[PDB]
């Protein structure tokens, strides 16, 4: 047994189970030392066009640690700027994967009461950020998923769940309880003193198998659209970090290698091993993330991964360039006069296009975990896009507009005006909402007990509309 | 020393060396036992419009054993049907990297003198098929590249020569003697006797590099097509099995796995080691082919494998596809009147996109050897062709054919037709060649005593035209 086999009291707080193992503890607080912000819409503005009419095209940064995801999630452009818990524009969903505090509130409360309400509803209450409580059971220490829909998804799929899978799987699926793609399902649920509610519950688009193709069928059987385009008003898709599934195909998924095994190495002291808990980039750690397996050079490895993304690169590059200019072109013919049925076709292939791209660069590491399949999801993406393009041509040449030149978008600023995003807006009204009621819920977190200002150091410190210097 | 210290008489018959490597031996002319033809046009009929007003729209079958390298270079409708040592359609050249007598006559004649006249100059000489004398010394038994093209290649590149290079590396050069990319330089020289020849040698574009970005390079500076386009009359590039080029990019290649370890792999016999000379496919092997490196299932590396030719047929299909479009619609703009200028831009397009999916697919081991690299190139050359047809729209509606639509090529007698290829009039013209002049070269050989009748036994009993049922 463990030395709190009756349980943690205040299990939510990573800080409680440092007198047990100080040192899984020490590691897993590492996770401060990535603090880089990294604005994919600065580094891909082609990203904006394709995101144009949905919050991804305000604000989107590439992952950074552990240790800041909570307070990037408050600090997103895409959360709004709630004045109380029943406004602002996401659900409360949003929280899901930030944060030891959900399972506590879904034990509590129950997973429909969870899953409703705005994200503002849980601002004083959900102030963890991802901790032991994620992945361990607070009297085992055992590896354990805590989120109800990640064996609902498995065993749609045909997979195993969490309990009935070998340890070396649940090395990998406790990740997999938040690095994988999702869309919230609204449902109608009513709560025991018989009040009509209506909930947007976080659900794995599985049922069909895990493949991106599978997962296209699983959308577009529904006939479900995250968002209508902004510039083409195609019913789109978003694909959000599918770590795990893409994993999964890649070869060392096949062969058995979990994300752990990358990215928690063994350490070996006498009769005792421990796991590396400051979760990051690998390639950081190369002597104990890959050479336990490949017998040579390190340079050699990190060049070879450097091939890697420059391959992506080029590929990612093509595809939403001409994704872009398909979104433009679509708007053009609108603006022209094209009807709906004359834009169907073209805005079918729109859709399967960035679904497809997306799918290949929304989880930051699959050049690498499936490199494979990224380039052919890039590439098979790219051909929808231009298959759209063909055909976008001989609409505009029939409203006169053949030599239609789709605007560039090579800069976040230039994109941002097509996609009309006010960003000087949404960063004052932001701004206004993190020194008002984002400080009331800090306040009154840490007056309840439920956080630890200690927490909190250096948490702040960067945003992408704000750098007080380094985090 | 070698039993064999003063050379080897009648050294171009491989048959020679068999009294001092009678294991060697034994598996090399089992290379026997692969004899299968698959015809590639039938298989690809896509390939027929893409190599329309080339000899490939004609025949183009997937490589077989060694044993028939010679027998299929005679086979070929790219050949012809020569009447006498001054006619046929090919060069000399066309020897070159089918039989251990082209390093007989070029030590002979001259590399010069070798390379001028017509593929038929050689016939009653040229006629033992790849064999010990293409890749070792006579008296050590030592590797070696015989043909002079290999190190000017190598050297224009950058790398060492073959005697420069490690044994390990040796034991790929060898292969590459061969297994590379090529064009015929038009050389202008003049013999001891005073006589102006013109000779067709064969020449490694690597001077810019081995990429296939930096052979484009290479013969878009020159200038260089190897043939106009008979539909779209583009100045096209013609890749040819660019095996090696990939290989070495690919991470097996990279990490110094060399051609030999997985196509000639040892069996240790005591003290002695013995190479498996039955060169073929390792998946056939793969006990001794990869399981040396590789730790579980063989059925599992099969798949993985099975994996990535699918993906690779997924961009293949989809890449020749539009360049085959492209092509017809090219030649369809030139029909309704458009100029040269006006296609120009589409023309360079079409160039670059057949350039780099057939430098991807040439290679028939390359989604192996290079999977990533393949992927890409496949999905550059999609995206060039593209583009071109994105032009194309345009130009076709400026001269009122908007709605084209490029007709169908899906089985290789359609893509022949719209090739314009008379297959009857050459399998005709080819058959009255193997039973007249072929039938009189072999006689001669035979009688000279360059030939031994011992290993004609089943070498001709398939083509892509005629089965008497199997080799
Ligand atoms: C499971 C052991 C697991 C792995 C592996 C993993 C990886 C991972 C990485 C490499 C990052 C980025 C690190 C960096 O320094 O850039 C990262 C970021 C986030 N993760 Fe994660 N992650 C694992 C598990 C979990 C779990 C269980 C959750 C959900 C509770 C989760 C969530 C996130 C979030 C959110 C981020 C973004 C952090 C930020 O940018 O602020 N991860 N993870
Ligand atoms: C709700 C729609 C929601 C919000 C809002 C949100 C925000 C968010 C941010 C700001 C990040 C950091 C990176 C960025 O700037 O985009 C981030 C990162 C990850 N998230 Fe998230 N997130 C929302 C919902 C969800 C859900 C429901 C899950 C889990 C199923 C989830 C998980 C993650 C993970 C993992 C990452 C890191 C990897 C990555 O590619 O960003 N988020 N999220
Ligand atoms: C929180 C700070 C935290 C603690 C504490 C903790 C402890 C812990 C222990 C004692 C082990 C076993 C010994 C070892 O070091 O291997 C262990 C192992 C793993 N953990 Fe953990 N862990 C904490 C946090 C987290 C988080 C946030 C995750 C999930 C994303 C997580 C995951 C894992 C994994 C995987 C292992 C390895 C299991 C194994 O190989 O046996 N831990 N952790
Ligand atoms: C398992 C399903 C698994 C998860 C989860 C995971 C996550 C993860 C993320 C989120 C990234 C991107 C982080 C970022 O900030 O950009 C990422 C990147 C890399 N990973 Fe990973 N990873 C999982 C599995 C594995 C496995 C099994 C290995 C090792 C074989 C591994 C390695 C890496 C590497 C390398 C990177 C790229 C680092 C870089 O080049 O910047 N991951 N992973
Ligand atoms: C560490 C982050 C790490 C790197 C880097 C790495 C690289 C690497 C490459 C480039 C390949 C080839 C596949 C591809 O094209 O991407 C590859 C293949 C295998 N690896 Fe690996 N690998 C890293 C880590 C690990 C770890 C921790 C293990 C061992 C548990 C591991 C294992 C393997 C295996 C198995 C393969 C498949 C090929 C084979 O040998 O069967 N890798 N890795
Ligand atoms: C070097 C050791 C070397 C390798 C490796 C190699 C491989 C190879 C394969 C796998 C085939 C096809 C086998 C099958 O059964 O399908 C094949 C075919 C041809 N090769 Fe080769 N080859 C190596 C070396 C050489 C050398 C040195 C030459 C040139 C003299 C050469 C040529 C060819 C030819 C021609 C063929 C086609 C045979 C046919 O289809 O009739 N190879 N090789
Ligand atoms: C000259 C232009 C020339 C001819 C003619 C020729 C023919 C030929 C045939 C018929 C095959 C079998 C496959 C098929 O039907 O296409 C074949 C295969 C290979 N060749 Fe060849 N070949 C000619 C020239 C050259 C030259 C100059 C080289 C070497 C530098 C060469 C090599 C090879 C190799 C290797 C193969 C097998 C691999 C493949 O993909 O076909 N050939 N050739
Ligand atoms: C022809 C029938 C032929 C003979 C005879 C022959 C002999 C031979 C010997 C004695 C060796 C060394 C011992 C061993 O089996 O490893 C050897 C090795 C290699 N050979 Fe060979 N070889 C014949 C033909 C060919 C041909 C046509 C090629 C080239 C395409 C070739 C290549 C090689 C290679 C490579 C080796 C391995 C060298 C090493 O690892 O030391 N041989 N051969
Ligand atoms: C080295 C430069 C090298 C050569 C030469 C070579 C040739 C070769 C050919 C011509 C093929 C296609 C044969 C056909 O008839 O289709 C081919 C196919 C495979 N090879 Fe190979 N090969 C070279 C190198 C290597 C190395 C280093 C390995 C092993 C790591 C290897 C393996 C294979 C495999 C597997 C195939 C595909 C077989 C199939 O799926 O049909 N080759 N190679
Ligand atoms: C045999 C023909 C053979 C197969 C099959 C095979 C497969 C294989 C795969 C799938 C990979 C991953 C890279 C990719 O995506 O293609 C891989 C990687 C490595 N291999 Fe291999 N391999 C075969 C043969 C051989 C042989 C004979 C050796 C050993 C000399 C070898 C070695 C390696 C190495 C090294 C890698 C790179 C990854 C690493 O472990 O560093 N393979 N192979
Ligand atoms: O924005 N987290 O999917
Ligand atoms: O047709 N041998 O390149
Ligand atoms: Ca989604
Ligand atoms: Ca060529
Ligand atoms: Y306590
Ligand atoms: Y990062
Ligand atoms: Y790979
Ligand atoms: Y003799
Ligand atoms: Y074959």
């Amino acid at each position: 047994k463990t030395a709190h086999s009756q349980g943690i009291e205040g299990k939510a707080m990573s800080e409680e189970w440092a007198r047990y193992y100080p040192r899984q503890f020490d590691s897993w607080k590492k996770t401060k030392e990535s603090d880089n912000i990294t604005d994919m819409l600065k580094e891909k503005p082609a990203l904006v066009v394709a995101w144009a009419g949905y919050p991804f095209s305000k604000d989107y940064n590439a992952p950074r640690g552990h240790y800041y995801a909570l307070q990037d999630n408050i600090n997103t452009l895409r959360t709004g700027a709630p004045v109380d818990g029943k406004t602002g524009p996401l659900p409360s969903a949003c929280w899901t994967c930030k944060s030891p505090d959900v399972p506590r509130i879904i034990e509590q409360d129950g997973e429909l009461e969870y899953f409703t309400g705005k994200w503002a509803k849980y601002g004083d209450e959900i102030v963890n950020t991802i901790g032991c409580y994620n992945c361990h059971d607070d009297k085992s220490a055992e590896l354990k998923s805590k989120v109800p829909y990640l064996d609902r998804g498995l065993s749609a799929a045909g997979f195993k769940t969490f309990a009935e899978s070998t340890h070396q799987e649940k090395r990998s699926l406790v990740c997999a309880q938040c690095h994988v793609e999702y869309y919230f399902k609204k449902t109608e649920w009513k709560d025991d003193k018989g009040v009509d509610k209506t909930a947007m519950v976080v659900t794995l688009p599985w049922s069909k198998g895990i493949s991106t193709e599978q997962m296209e069928a699983y959308y577009d059987e529904i006939n479900f659209a995250d968002w209508t385009h902004g510039i083409s008003k195609t019913p789109m898709l978003k694909a959000q970090h599918p770590d795990w599934e893409l994993y999964k195909t890649g070869i060392h998924g096949q062969k058995g290698v979990s994300c752990a095994d990358c990215h928690m190495p063994y350490t070996q002291e006498g009769a005792v091993k421990y796991s590396d808990h400051k979760v990051g980039n690998p390639l950081d750690n190369m002597d104990k993330s890959c050479m336990n397996c490949h017998r040579e050079s390190e340079q050699k490895l990190k060049d070879i991964v450097k091939q890697k993304f420059e391959r992506k690169e080029f590929l990612q590059d093509i595809a939403f360039d001409n994704i872009g200019k398909a979104h433009l072109e679509t708007g053009k013919a609108m603006e022209l006069g094209a009807t709906d049925a004359e834009l169907k076709e073209i805005r079918t292939h729109i859709r399967h296009a960035q679904w497809r791209a997306d799918m290949a660069i929304a989880g930051h590491g699959s050049f690498f975990h499936a490199p494979e399949e990224v380039l052919r999801l890039l590439a098979s993406g790219n051909e929808e896009a231009q298959k759209a393009r063909i055909k976008l041509v001989k609409v505009l040449a029939k409203y006169g507009a053949i030599d239609y030149v789709a605007p560039d978008f090579e800069t976040k600023e230039k994109a941002q005006k097509l996609a009309k995003v006010d960003m000087e807006a949404f960063i004052a009204e932001k701004l206004k909402f993190k020194q008002t009621l984002e400080q009331e819920w800090k306040k009154q977190a840490i007056a309840k007990g439920r956080l630890n200002p200690e927490s909190l150091k250096g948490v702040d410190e960067k945003s992408s509309y704000y750098d007080k210097t380094k985090k």
